[PDB]
């Protein structure tokens, strides 16, 4: 989580930023701070694990800009589309 | 601009209380008192709300306001209380 | 509390801000606003002064008020919904 | 030689840093004492680049082992045995 | 697994490499014993990707700590405390 | 140089994000998301940016580049498009 | 306003002459040219006019290297500092 | 003594214009066909001036009365009614 | 307000002003003037009591009136056109 | 743009991504900070012209480290550095 008690039904819109901040239209006028009683982010708590095992062997494990995945191992160079789950 | 636009649904989509997105681009639907979700319709033959997955079986429809902080939590204001968490 | 978080915000608008029909981002952090049936597009802005609404420029001709829902996916495509139709382009310019 | 060619921009602290690279807009991207950075690139050695970044990761980001770029716009990471991917995050809130 | 399921388009040489990486329009760069290499990348084993590689730097190139290009084709580069960018070389 | 130099401000000066002349020599000055124009300072005890005009009110902080033509239009570069026009 | 619509922003510099050639740096080469879709300038359009009346009246009017401004209106002369308004 | 010992610099089209004057660093002014033209003084019979000068004003030049220069290097001018000034133009743009 | 200037000036002079073919400054600021066929030169007047034309020296004899163009270059050097010719070199003297 | 530049003279053709400044003078002198130096020169009239070869050092240490730098139209060098403003003739 409860964030706000006490008038939050009162904005006329109530929207953020594509960075987080949040805005409000109330009373005519317009508002921009961040959020009332956030947390800390920690992104890795909330992100899709697509594999486990061995992951950290990979001595370079990059990209290609077509989306294939290159990786090399030892003394060997793979690539494969990501894995995905 | 309709002129060039893909129609994407016919049926319902006027009957929606809220309907929005997630920052993974995810579609997000509020009726009758249920929440959906399920990735936006390319077209017409997408039943999308037969597809959508109900996240939220009972209580959406109290909500004033209900969409997502850029980094993936939802927010909600409930009568005069405002609300945030990892959706459902 | 709405009212003091209100209070440490900043005030960057002062007027004619219930007017619209709209008011929402893309996701490079332009800004909307649907008013008098039009789509208006423009940086938000910083500070009490800024006269946003004239600064605006119109990419939206007519229709605009029609829309129940009018709101952009984060690949930048604008969806709307209008009767019980649901569309999708790119934005107007 | 390409050295002697390169336009310097940025003139001490780069070495403090454990990660370096672009998402697919050009945005730059940093890790340094376990927080994550992100701006659009210095120009000229008083480009203070760090003091306009934003902090947009407060903790745990130098346990990775890789950070990179998908052209997507998705982010993976490889902490440990596991690898991950999520669009980056924006803010560290 | 991922590995297995995967083409295998190097077999040895490989780790020889400081850096190892793509410009925006999908040509290998490598660096290895002070130099930078570029062409395009392996595609099987039977490939040998360094003896058909262009020797478009001479040396120096193994001082970098980051060695990296943005999606505009300019390459960048740490050395030291100091911070770089430019067109790669060329031969 | 700062040798033999007129020292003729001290606070602010870094934090301009772009600070340059019109031929006729009025200082103009983006900061804020704003334009401000005055002629140059000459000493430490002018609050150059307390008299500035305000000649634009927001929407000036997008730019690549900003700067005259020797006949006086003001030359810019918003994004991929470049603009110009005599000043506001 | 528009003169120009892809790239203006891949240079590194962009900026005139004193004689209106547009200057730019890409990719590590030099550029002059006239600036794109240019229009034609105009002087009178953007000049501070400093007086109204009967200007035109004056058989000669004329600057000492003072800065003062000389003047005869028919048979009599006269100098003052230039009008500013 | 004067018209004998005078440098001839240049030998003809002179009569054409309708203003020729200095600018305070010495130089040439003319106005010729409604245009404004610009360059160093010509030096001999031989010295095309007017191929060589710039036109930075291409229109309405012939509606002056006066156009002179102040010391501080502006360009005056009248006409009708009304007095101006501003910078020479540098470019008929 | 051509008036309301000239009402603001000093009046520096009072009558012949106006016989003057030309009437211009040089570089140092004497002033300069041709009236029949003759150019003359002195320090310029500051008020209607300063008969210039009577202090004035002739320093050119005949011929004055016949050039379209009469103007001091920065550097003191005197420019003329006469007919379709252009001609600079030092003023004359006396 | 990539038009503009077709149509433009290429008047220089490697090296000019390297400078921290390139900028004009009233009177039409380029002037350069490259390498913490100060360099002034008429303009290259074309590729075939080495520039930064025969471009006058005027000023010998601490260009790089100026945030702005450029010249006032009555021919005054303006400078930037940390929070301070600064004005003088240009260095020789
Ligand atoms: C809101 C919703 O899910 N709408 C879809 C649906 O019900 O099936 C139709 C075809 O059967 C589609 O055209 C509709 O848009
Ligand atoms: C709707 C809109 O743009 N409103 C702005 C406006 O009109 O000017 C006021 C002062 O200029 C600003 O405070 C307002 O926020
Ligand atoms: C690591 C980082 O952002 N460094 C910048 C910084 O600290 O300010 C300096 C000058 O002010 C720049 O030259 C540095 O490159
Ligand atoms: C380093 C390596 O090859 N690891 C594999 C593994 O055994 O675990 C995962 C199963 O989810 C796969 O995704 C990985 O390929
Ligand atoms: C680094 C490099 O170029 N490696 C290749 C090489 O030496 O040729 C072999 C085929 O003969 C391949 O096994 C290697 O992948
Ligand atoms: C950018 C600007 O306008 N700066 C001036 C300011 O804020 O007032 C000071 C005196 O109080 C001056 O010395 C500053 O240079
Ligand atoms: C060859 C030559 O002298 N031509 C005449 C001419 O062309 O006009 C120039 C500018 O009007 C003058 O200097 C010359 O008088
Ligand atoms: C051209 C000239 O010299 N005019 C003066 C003159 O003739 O004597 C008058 C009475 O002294 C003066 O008032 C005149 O300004
Ligand atoms: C900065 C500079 O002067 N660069 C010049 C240079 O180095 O010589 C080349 C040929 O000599 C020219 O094409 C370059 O423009």
């Amino acid at each position: 989580k409860e964030i706000g008690n006490g008038g939050w039904d009162q904005f006329q819109f109530l929207f953020f930023d594509p960075n987080g901040y949040l805005y409000a239209v109330s009373n005519d006028k317009l508002y921009k701070a961040s959020p009332p009683q956030s947390d800390t982010d920690n992104w890795i708590a909330r992100a899709t694990e697509i594999g486990s095992g061995g992951w950290s062997g990979f001595k370079f494990l990059f990209f290609h800009p077509n989306g294939y995945l290159y990786a090399v191992r030892g003394q060997r160079f793979y690539k494969a589309l990501p894995p995905v789950s």
